[PDB]
């Protein structure tokens, strides 16, 4: 189903990233674990090889644009082609009052949750297009992307941009047979990493723009959006 | 009404920024024109003084965090207090296919339309809180912030974050008697700069979170949001 697909997953040495590695791998995908913690990568790829998944590890801070370029070359060296599946799953956060936020807070959080995915898109999109192969791109953003918050202001804002940016790339890349999705988990008891992983693989198969596997949020999302619509001036 | 209010307006040497300078100034506000084009600032402040508005010019690239800090000091030197009204109105854009986007495209566009407003918020928010005075903060974002696009991908994404970030600061700053709004013009024949300016001044008075003076967009905005809601998994 995903046999002879290559998947590049950021923040894949853990959580949702790793869940994806496992789920896509069990479906036949060759996997590339990109994560910053070198020890965790080593562990994670081993555990994948232990599951009969062919897997390669790359230690990478996605905020480094040149290293992101090296990795992408590495991927073509190892598996003889550019990825056919990109997952920007890496994420970080810290809580606290939005007023108290500092430049370092911003740089770090915006850096991972937005700039990290931009670097991903700029790096791979041309290579994926040049391959002339069908492909797909997921970004694990957040539900907080749909609604700014006082305690996760920076994080929510960056996720708000990744959602939008995916909305944009979907339109751009359809003509290239490359689908685009964005997953918006409810992180504001809680959906398990493998559960969410299966939701993403389904979304990829369905070529869904949005992946929101949380029936409970519907009410609040409707309410947040109505407030906006209601703000629209008459007549 | 705005007598003895101080207003710091980015991208105020032109367009919506300048419109605001005029509108708020005619209402009694002392004005600070912050814009990068030194000649345009000079012209703009003159034209304001010509209208009986007390006005000071500051040449400033908002992407420079330290200069943004110098300006904020300058503002307190000149008018003997931190601003009581902040407007992040500065904006830039360039059209083209989202796939073709480059790092410089991103840095420039994200830099002005997002990082510029973050620098604004980080600079002034503490000073405004420390003043112990009521205040207000507007960001002129965009309607494209509510919907990502193939031809204005970077721009739309940054505006998507500023909207969200304002959504967040509103919640944070209410306890400080500081309101927050975001204006989302329809820039995707067209509302005049002074017309839009009056809409913002009304929004400031009303302490409205959203300022969307474009009755026509309602249908499309409803449609975009429903698509999201419809993506929410049953049950």
């Amino acid at each position: 189903d995903f046999q002879d697909q290559v998947a590049f997953i950021t923040g894949g040495a853990s959580g949702a990233g790793f869940g994806q590695a496992k789920v896509f791998g069990q479906a036949g995908a060759k996997i590339v674990v990109a994560d910053v913690r070198a020890e965790a990568v080593e562990k994670a790829v081993a555990e994948l090889e232990g599951l009969g998944i062919t897997a390669h590890g790359i230690v990478l801070d996605i905020m480094d644009r040149e290293a992101y370029a090296r990795a992408a070359d590495e991927v073509e060296a190892v598996f003889g082609q550019a990825p056919t599946l990109l997952s920007n799953t890496a994420g970080v956060n810290s809580f606290g009052p939005i007023e108290k936020t500092t430049y370092d807070d911003f740089d770090w959080i915006i850096g991972v949750n937005l700039n990290g995915v931009i670097n991903g898109m700029v790096t791979f999109v041309p290579r994926m297009i040049a391959s002339g192969r069908p492909g797909h791109i997921v970004t694990v953003s957040s539900l907080g992307g749909f609604m700014g918050s006082a305690l996760a202001g920076p994080y929510s804002a960056a996720k708000a941009a990744s959602i939008n940016l995916m909305e944009g790339y979907r339109q751009g890349l359809e003509k290239y047979g490359i689908g685009v999705s964005v997953c918006t988990p409810a992180n504001i008891h809680g959906l398990e990493p493998e559960k969410l992983a299966e939701a993403i693989k389904k979304g990829v198969e369905d070529n869904a723009l949005y992946i929101i596997p949380y029936p409970e949020v519907r009410e609040g999302l409707e309410k947040h959006f109505q407030a906006i619509i209601d703000s629209v001036a008459p007549m």
